[PDB]
């Protein structure tokens, strides 16, 4: 399975690849350890996490990898371009209630209403699903098609483990 550092490697490389593209500045690929810190019992960990993920300089389309430790990856996506109508999406390839709880704690700690988060199907290896979800959605933000009806759907995606491994190689 993929560690936090692999997802960070991949999202750092992706951010490099998307540099200077239309709308690339709207995106923030959260560091997964920082997402985990949102729910820390240490107040300074949580606060720093909030600054890094919900500060006034943090881009409005945020991809949050959700780590169940040595268990399971899922993806929370927050679109707060409209501060009066924040939209949130939870993609989980999969159910006991823990994964959605983590996604809900993350939403709660970013100042959101967790009840509003849409539970989204994905690819109806969970690490690979998250990275593929990020890749696909990011490109939809770039080309504008993210905002069409159905533009956040990942039901049918097929992670290319090879591409992933070859992108993690470079």
């Amino acid at each position: 399975w993929l560690l936090d550092g692999h997802l960070r490697a991949y999202t750092d490389d992706l951010a490099r690849r998307l540099r200077g593209e239309p709308n690339a500045h709207l995106l923030h690929f959260a560091d997964s350890q920082v997402v985990t810190m949102l729910s820390s019992a240490d107040p300074d960990q949580q606060a720093r996490a909030q600054r890094l993920l919900a500060g006034d300089d943090i881009p409005p389309i945020v991809f949050l990898p959700i780590n169940q430790p040595n268990a399971h990856w899922s993806l929370l996506v927050v679109d707060r371009r409209n501060k009066d109508a924040v939209a949130a999406y939870h993609y989980d390839s999969m159910k006991d209630p823990q994964q959605r709880y983590l996604a809900d704690m993350a939403a709660y700690h970013l100042g959101l209403d967790y009840q509003q988060t849409h539970e989204m199907p994905i690819a109806i290896s969970c690490g690979d699903h998250v990275l593929t979800g990020i890749e696909v959605l990011a490109h939809r933000v770039l080309d504008g098609t993210f905002d069409y009806a159905g533009g956040r759907d990942l039901t049918d995606i097929e992670p290319d483990r090879g591409l992933i491994r070859d992108r993690l190689a470079q």
